[PDB]
């Protein structure tokens, strides 16, 4: 940087801590990652000037001929990437995107059937504090508690009991494949809709490691910055048949001016993602977890579901008479960076839990293989073996900042 | 830019041919102005990377440490700039701002007074195609058919005949001072909350050259992007009373994480906002307006209300016999960039409008005074007088890329 420093000195000494923090730690929250340089630069452009409410070729303002490049090239690279239809890319946010797709095809008070909360669903998946729960009647499907599966019955029984207008997939604490074709079964049963929020696995879907749900979901949302590492924000996949609603919906339906900067941004990470070495990485990014999972287990710790399909894992803590927030607090102070997370019928509540999450997308991005993985898991171990001892945690902290260099 | 034309040849290409566009085109759009390169590195930093649901000592994930300073130094420099005892930076944009603030007092029905549309009222005000026309029941206010000027007669009369939970004032066409005291009394008749959303003000607003809503409204809502020159996103003030749900609206209300990167833009524009010459610069931004509307007059132009307050003028094309519509594309031709605008009692469509909307942010943040109003106002004159004339449109040409050197 060259013109914040000396603007600044204030904003710049705290964006530095924070790049030096994530060069230091282990980051093993599952929605994080690292973006290119290039991403970033394309953030940090002359695009936050520009206001272009509308679409390309159809802006309610002059001179967007540039930004409508720039926002073509971001709907043509994803329609690419996932093989849909049609791609707004506008969201600004994995919230917003799902706010628009609910406010294409429902109705305040109408029912939609998503995931359990405790079992994997999001926030925006029908929590009574967010504006899904508040403004949509929310009912739940379930894991089976003991293969921690999705319960298929369960989806099906619901639906028909409930009769919802719309059916969501997809989740922020899963670790295995979701069977999109099920879903869609179910939701043609009951005439619903269906909408795969597949934030978590965008990366792996676009890299062949997880089925795509775009053949089998009206709608598809996700986030742009987890495992397909790109910017902050969110995108919606649909069909031709729905490309004028879900536009509308967007804008000027729950959002004015889009942030082009950001859409540039996004541009770039789809073009990263549509190379040979994004296909390599996510493979790696689930190898890794795979890696993790079997170190973990061989560690002595069970796992949520029995190890992972994806990104992401769960431990189940119970075993350790841990909490997952004495877990995360632990973590931190050598170094590790987790989140507490509530697993299937945790008989904690959520702001203490059974469980903690870990994910590899961000780790598998800085270079880490199966070897820091093993490592990973056995310091782990130490720590969560070893709470009370700060000769354990201080070499835990030593082996961290190893791994980091 | 170092890493961005290596990766990606195509996204840079438009990106550079926005920078030059941007160079030399008169920006005449109302809402538009021009960051400074502190604000754009802020915005391209590492701060992108990290998830900070919840807010600064109060966050969901551990490590944000560092954000939280970010934060923090947003949230100070905003309530030291308007004198709010709380601010929240986190709003993606001016929509969300305003979608938290409807979240957090009204339900789905409720009856919202806004100023009408058409007489200079936002998208967000009411539009039923917008969330909030959908989502609430809102009436309308209107300026006197004479004056242009707000009729608070109307304010109060709307008010007490159909109850509003909630008063909007403030606007994206309104080109006088709106007198906060007369609305927060009308309020208080009829037992409303007030929202002002400030959105094209804020600059001035901090500046001292428009009253300040916020020792009169309730609730303050504004984007970063406009006269107060930041980052593209939004923001809202309020009293320590309404805090906690103010906060708990964005989230977990409406939005995910933030954008960390965003709101450290957010931090520096504040900062920026803070000192001497901003002040300065805010001064020539309303000199300028009334200046370009005084030269407008004098080239026969008929202003709405009959000149400007602040940053931005409607003119009413009417006596030329001419559309906005008709004078946008025209403009377009020679380089100069303005806004169709529907006028207070528009014969027209809002497709087509009788009017052009015009602010000076931009042009005099490049630098432009008094003397580039005049000639400004001269070209304008010289395309709409002679909108047959290629000859005309050419020398309009070569005039306005003189002036943009």
């Amino acid at each position: 940087m060259k013109y914040l420093p000396q603007q600044d000195p204030q904003v710049f000494a705290a964006i530095e801590q924070e790049r030096k923090r994530q060069h230091a730690k282990i980051e093993l929250i599952a929605s994080e990652n690292f973006v290119s340089r290039a991403v970033m630069e394309a953030q940090g452009s002359v695009l936050t000037n520009k206001y272009a409410e509308g679409y390309p070729g159809r802006r309610y303002y002059g001179g967007c001929e540039y930004v409508d490049i720039v926002e073509e090239l971001a709907r043509e690279r994803a329609k690419q990437l996932f093989g849909a239809e049609h791609a707004n890319v506008q969201p600004h946010s994995g919230a917003q995107a799902n706010m628009a797709v609910y406010f294409t095809v429902l109705e305040h008070g109408d029912t939609v059937l998503g995931m359990n909360l405790s079992h994997g669903g999001h926030l925006t998946h029908g929590s009574p504090v967010n504006f899904s729960g508040v403004q949509y009647n929310f009912v739940a499907y379930g894991v089976d508690p003991e293969t921690h599966v999705i319960d298929y019955d369960d989806v099906r029984e619901k639906a028909r009991l409930h009769r919802p207008k719309l059916i969501v997939a997809a989740a922020s604490a899963y670790p295995r494949i979701i069977d999109f074709a099920k879903f869609r079964e179910i939701a043609d049963e009951v005439g619903a809709y269906l909408m795969v929020d597949m934030a978590h696995i965008a990366g792996l879907v676009a890299a062949g490691l997880h089925p795509n749900p775009v053949p089998y979901a009206h709608f598809v949302t996700t986030t742009t910055h987890k495992t397909l590492r790109g910017p902050r924000g969110g995108m919606i996949l649909c069909q031709e048949q729905f490309a004028k609603q879900i536009d509308k919906a967007i804008f000027p339906g729950i959002q004015g001016g889009p942030l082009m900067h950001v859409i540039a941004a996004k541009a770039v990470a789809f073009g990263e993602a549509l190379q040979d070495d994004f296909k390599a990485y996510a493979k790696r990014v689930v190898d890794n977890a795979k890696r993790l999972a079997s170190a973990l287990q061989n560690e002595g710790f069970t796992l949520v579901s029995g190890g992972t399909d994806n990104h992401l894992l769960l431990v189940d803590l119970r075993p350790q008479q841990l909490t997952g927030k004495t877990a995360e607090k632990v973590l931190d102070e050598v170094g590790i960076t987790v989140n507490k997370n509530t697993i299937p019928y945790d008989p904690e509540s959520p702001g203490v839990t059974s469980g903690i999450r870990i994910g590899t997308a961000a780790v598998t991005t800085r270079g880490f293989g199966l070897e820091e993985m093993d490592e990973i898991a056995a310091i782990i171990g130490l720590v969560l073996k070893n709470v009370g001892s700060e000769q354990a945690l201080e070499e835990a902290r030593q082996r961290v900042a190893a791994l980091t260099d």
